[PDB]
């Protein structure tokens, strides 16, 4: 005897799977009882979550709108078409000059599909070096020649770096490398870079060497949509992105590509649209995840609202005011400030490693992450932490609140130094000072009470399980 | 001024995005007002949907449980660990002999990660030919040498076929090809094959030529869990799968791999675990989709229930009873029946193509899909349709109901023939008979009223928008 549909199929999660339900409730509390400073994290809207968890997951729709393998896609077609047109509107793109594919499962699938579309296996790519703030999907191999990124397994990558004294991209050494190496593709955009990108100069380098130019704007796509940073669309052939992070949508990916006449120097047009779509499907993916596309469409309408432009503005102002607070304390930021959503904090002048500060923050439910500074590829443990504003800004925090966050980080570094001074620099010694540290418990209590003063998108704090 | 969190972040979808909400409601009606016979389609549970649309989408967790890039993962870790142990339990696997990775975004990402883990670029692969019922991710190039599947772009594939007269896999030609070609990897499992697989024979062939053996059980994983078909685990090195289709979970993928000592063939052990994990991350993916992993963990507990075993039994019985009904009418099935969830209906003896039947069915809200028969790679339009039982079985339909489904299919083919007889064999002529066809409108009405008689998992038909 099969279970009645009502028993297995309509019964709520809280009854069907109390273990999983309970774990989700604990994670919901964790999300609103600490301070989330991971620069790639955000808290998305209830509207997005409702579309994400919907009957849209029940439909196979391999293909493209109006050209599907299977029938019964009349409404899936409308959702994806609306998602795609909203994607162009959100980034102020003319439909005759730009197209977009909204099926990539996530950011890294979007990049690998873009590469597959325009490159052959073993074609050359350059991207921002990982210890300079680049992303894995832009290429990564170890000093021993071990190929880590799929980008470096299936293509030939070479990284470019920041200037090791200023922290800004070294545009002169970028050009020299591109002229020696002759990449078929140059990637710009990154994960841990605190300044804007000079896309115009990347276009000059790509033109001089003969490269395609792609921007991976995952970290700053929300700022791009709000026209709060430079638009990569003015200069790049292809723009990839996640749809979470600062865009505040579901976890998905997008590939934008140029269409129509190629700009003056015969009468040729861009040729990306078909190759891009074909790389995504049939070459690489199966059925699109239509609940993600529906949820993404929701996020993209929200990203076009005046409220979202005000959010991106506030994200930028919060990161600035946090940085200025830290510098007012005598701390060092790479490049001495920020132009986007994050700061990169250089801890080496204090004699600390990023790990020690990350660990102690984590014990206080402040989530940051350790990060290399000035492109240092040394085996030396990374010398900094990366701190982002999107997540707390989404909970409604403004400058005064981010100045308080800086106070908590100040106290965190102070406690880290007191421990290092009492127990010693070596990691084994440092950990001894974390065992039953009262002062850590007071800061942890302090940040929880601060954390609980603010609202939460995505679920109602008032009907949580754990308060 | 930013929007208050309550406005942008807590407001329901129905208010935030009426367009998208309305489209989801129409898709919900479509899903319960027709007959869904796409063999890769299912209807998942509300419990899975509640986990899928949850605050789990807000957390970055690159890495593995207990070895993450970022802090704050204590509950994500417990969810993934429980998902993994539930995955092993669902398929009756000893944890000392088998491990699993549950981060693949979907079926195709799971396969490509498995290949990346155990193969170098351009290594040789064989898989079931697409017109013989294989899947794209197993290798596909065209007659002109055009590499379509990423599997054929980054690796060197060669397909094996069914016997063109019996419809069963040609195990003799498989062995001969494998000995000539010397693949590093042989794939078994497929998308439109109506019989069980002799994994024992694939193991003999793989041992004879020195190949790894992988089973892709996407289509039948639910039947595998319920022990209603042969287990690939007894003979294969690696098993990949989707988590939707007959498993009835969210859209995701899994990679199972052997652990522990190898069978005599030195005290050596299997070496897959670390390579597989590393291929998924950091090589290919970014952050896992924790809402999928949570929903997947729910689905896997559900797949271990006695009700789910009875479901898989019923899926098989319904497909059998449907096939016997069609053959009772003089129709031909490839291999003359089924041993799993689908039948493959050979229409060429009626002088018809799969397209014509698919299109007319689609106009009656019966969703099937056209499919090549007997591995015919000819350019002639495919001569069959593929029909699956999972989706209707999940709405509670039993043998009597699937005999009624065959009646609707009988009437559908009967009208397809009347139209061809009146208007003509060429495609252009056939379409003329679809214009305002009363008899089609009657079958469509008959299908909707039959469809309405059954329940629906995943949402409450009571509170639908469109009734």
């Amino acid at each position: 005897h099969m279970d009645p549909v009502s028993v297995w199929g309509n019964t709520p999660l809280a009854t069907v799977d109390p273990e999983i339900h309970d774990l989700i409730e604990k994670e919901k509390r964790r999300q609103c009882r600490g301070i989330e400073l991971i620069a790639s994290e955000n808290f998305t809207s209830f509207a997005v979550i409702e579309a994400l968890g919907s009957a849209l997951t029940n439909k196979y729709s391999e293909g493209m709108p109006g050209n599907r393998y299977y029938g019964g896609n009349e409404y899936i077609d409308q959702i994806e078409n609306l998602c795609r047109s909203r994607a162009l509107q959100a980034f102020h793109l003319d439909a005759q000059s730009w197209g977009v594919n909204v099926q990539p499962y996530s950011g890294s699938p979007a990049n690998f599909a873009a590469y597959t579309a325009v490159l052959n296996p073993h074609d050359r790519i350059m991207g921002l070096d990982l210890p300079s703030g680049g992303h894995l999907t832009h290429g990564y191999y170890t000093s021993g020649g071990k190929k880590i990124s799929a980008t470096s397994i299936y293509f030939e990558s070479l990284p470019y770096k920041v200037n090791s004294t200023t922290g800004y991209i070294d545009y002169d050494r970028l050009e020299e490398k591109a002229l020696d190496f002759r990449p078929k593709l140059i990637i710009c955009g990154g994960s841990a870079y605190p300044r804007d990108w000079d896309y115009k100069r990347f276009r000059e380098v790509a033109d001089k060497c003969g490269a395609l130019l792609l921007c991976d704007m995952a970290h700053t796509s929300g700022l791009v949509a709000a026209q709060e940073v430079n638009s990569p669309f003015e200069y790049c052939d292809i723009v990839t992105t996640t749809t979470h992070k600062s865009l505040r949508g579901p976890r998905a990916g997008m590939i934008f590509y140029r269409k129509g006449p190629k700009p003056p120097k015969e009468n040729a047009v861009y040729d990306f649209e078909d190759k891009i779509n074909f790389a995504v499907f049939p070459s690489l993916q199966g059925g699109p995840h239509n609940h993600q596309i529906g949820a993404l469409a929701v996020a993209l309408k929200q990203a076009a609202s005046p409220g979202f432009k005000a959010y991106a503005k506030q994200v930028k102002a919060n990161a600035v005011a946090l940085g200025k607070y830290l510098m007012g304390k005598g701390y060092s930021l790479v490049t001495g400030g920020t132009e986007n959503h994050l700061v990169l904090w250089d801890l080496r002048p204090l004699g600390l490693t990023g790990y020690k500060v990350e660990k102690l923050c984590d014990l206080c439910n402040i989530t940051v992450n350790k990060n290399a500074v000035f492109g240092d590829s040394s085996a030396l443990a990374p010398g900094g932490v990366r701190i982002g504003a999107p997540a707390m800004t989404s909970r409604g925090l403004v400058e005064k609140d981010f100045e308080q966050i800086g106070e908590f980080l100040h106290r965190a570094v102070t406690l880290t130094l007191e421990i290092q001074k009492e127990h010693g620099k070596l990691l084994k010694d440092f950990n001894k000072g974390l065992v039953n540290n009262k002062a850590i418990e007071d800061l942890k209590a302090d940040v929880e009470k601060f954390s609980a003063l603010f609202d939460m998108p995505g679920f109602l704090v008032s009907e949580m399980k754990y308060k």
